[PDB]
């Protein structure tokens, strides 16, 4: 509990660490994604 | 407590569901933007 609340909410901490990153790296791909589109098509 | 305690496991699940739903997408658009990459390549 007191070493399992501490570990658990320090999980979510690292989840959401975590799901910032990914999202950041979407946004990436899908920019390149759209990027390439644009080029092949003209 | 335990509202509080059911929040944080509950945040852990969905923020897990979530990230791997994340990381699909990402796998999904590094296929499709290595196929774009090829397309405009060759």
């Amino acid at each position: 509990g007191s070493a399992y609340l501490s570990e658990l909410e320090n999980r979510v901490k690292d989840l959401e660490n975590k799901n910032s990153e990914l999202e950041e790296r979407l946004s990436t791909l899908q920019n390149e994604n759209q990027m390439l589109r644009h080029i092949l098509k003209n």
